[PDB]
């Protein structure tokens, strides 16, 4: 699975989102949507804005 780096803090704002801290290394689960990527952040999966992460 592909890793992505959180470029920005993001606090979840909806039930399917997840929170990430800048600098976090997230496992990319689903990047099919242009705007929201499903990621795994420690022990949690959910969506964050695609723009706020960078594929490694």
């Amino acid at each position: 699975k592909v890793l992505v780096l959180a470029l920005y803090d993001y606090q979840e704002k909806s039930p399917r989102e997840v929170t990430m801290k800048k600098g976090d290394i997230l496992t990319l689960l689903n990047s099919t949507n242009k705007d929201w990527w499903k990621v795994e952040v420690n022990g949690r999966q959910g969506f964050v804005p695609a723009a706020y992460v960078k594929v490694l």
